[PDB]
């Protein structure tokens, strides 16, 4: 009862999957790099008895189609948007991590009616300058190699080391070989691996690029003078987002519950599923009963 | 980080467990019979970063006072109304099992502006007769014989049946010896082991007692009037709630969710209190957010 479908759009296909009664409220879980959909496969059945679930692949994952493109930011942008329209997802609660969460802010920052609720998690936002990147020097020095010419296409396109390296590594428990099998699957060839090259270049750091930063400097201000429901999950010690730089940015939001997760390290939804999906679930009924009344 | 804390009340004392800062709205978790406060020692940190959480012990349980007093549904009422006031708690979402839904129920129709939300389970409704009474023969014999008098007493006042065989049979783990000790220690001596065969003679079965089941018969409506939010937690099979009667309930009321939870008896947290906990703060965190 999770559904995959795909949908032509632009210049491709995307795909999606899908739980839940159609009656209920939009919960859109967004996944970032180098994941898909499949990361929430253990979350949506607890969120379905209260929302209808869609879960997209971004472009160039999962089960979505691979076109010729730059895989930038606003390319991923482009397509998920072209997505939601083509569903006539008009509102809908946000659940998002990684690349998801950029996408839902520069999402809400564009079309501030639709949200009804942001759920997030070890987010991306502006970073001046590389000790504002994770909590590792082992980490930076990764990234700073993806970042480099020859050596980033080295590391992602030859080895596919995000699927096959910071994927796994930055996950408590160990993933099963159908796990993981399921994770490379998109990644079989050497030009499949593009999308998960291009991001990690795409991350702000110390103003580049400057299209992302200045779009997620915008995406930012929008999320700390919006007034809809939020709701921030950290683990720790958490990768780009630390248990005190969680409360302290909490408290720049209206409206930011800040949950716990405990141990844990990027990608919270593989070590605490039913944390996430019973906290979602729990909060969308809230809001969505204290919304009926007020407008009674 | 949970601590526990003390006051007077009513010329006695009551203990309660307190987590969470002091800037955020309450939140009172009610335990039933014959648990205490201890109960929700595995939730009330998952609800600590949205709320300021306030666990009583009941007069007559726990780490509160043991007065020379009746120990009826109204005395129970009376003294938690009265910690209430203590603390100057005004408005609190309320977290309830067992009689401490009784008296949340019965709390909310008294005091209507109080509730900002009610989390609910395993709650206690006027039964129109035995078969309205939990969801086995053994179960309804079991209650018969405690309100049955002088049986009622040697099966609780002398062997302490409430304690070492009602609540470890409806839970489906293992308690801890540990677990166990905390849940005997207040129920040392025969004396102190009365407020837990008066709850039982005060469940309303066939209009009996017939205060108590206009109590409820009037917090009831209280409830199917009331617009704050409503999160019931439902048990598969349950004890008093099953999962069929929860839905045909929740739709007598207004603005009610029901989570399903999965397999439990009559004391669910002690079987889901990750589940229960994670939800409530979700929950609570949402309606505070859509509130304002
Ligand atoms: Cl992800
Ligand atoms: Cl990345
Ligand atoms: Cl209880
Ligand atoms: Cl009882």
């Amino acid at each position: 009862d999770i559904s995959l479908h795909h949908r032509a759009v632009l210049g491709s296909t995307m795909a999606y999957r899908e739980t839940g009664r159609s009656d209920a409220p939009h919960v859109l879980f967004l996944h970032g790099n180098p994941t898909s959909s499949y990361i929430w496969r253990n979350i949506m059945p607890l969120v379905a008895p209260v929302g209808h679930c869609i879960a997209p692949d971004l472009i160039g994952y999962g089960q979505s189609g691979k076109p010729d493109i730059s895989y930038r930011f606003f390319d991923q942008a482009d397509y998920l948007d072209a997505l939601i329209d083509e569903l006539g997802i008009a509102s809908a609660y946000l659940v998002a991590q990684d690349w998801g969460t950029a996408l839902a802010f520069h999402l809400a920052a564009r079309r501030p009616q639709l949200v009804r609720g942001l759920a997030f998690m070890e987010f991306i936002r502006p970073m001046r300058d590389w000790s504002d990147f994770h909590q590792h020097d082992a980490a930076r020095e990764t990234f700073r190699k993806f970042r480099t010419p020859g050596v980033g296409e080295a590391m992602i396109l030859d080895n596919n080391a995000f699927v096959e390296r910071v994927l796994p590594g930055s996950i408590l428990r160990t993933l099963s070989e159908e796990e993981m099998a399921a994770y490379r699957a998109p990644f079989a060839t050497r030009e499949s691996r593009m999308p998960t090259l291009m991001l990690p270049r795409e991350l702000p750091i110390a103003g580049e690029p400057a299209d992302v930063t200045q779009a997620l400097t915008a995406a930012h201000a929008a999320l700390a003078a919006s007034t809809y429901p939020k709701l921030l999950f950290v683990g720790s010690p958490g990768a780009l987002v630390s248990p005190a730089f969680a409360a302290e940015f909490a408290k720049t939001l209206k409206h930011c519950a800040v949950i716990q997760l405990g141990a844990g390290g990027h990608y919270l939804q593989e070590d605490h599923p039913e944390a996430i999906g019973r906290s979602v679930a729990g909060w969308i009924a809230g809001i969505e009963a204290a919304s009926a009344q007020r407008h009674a």
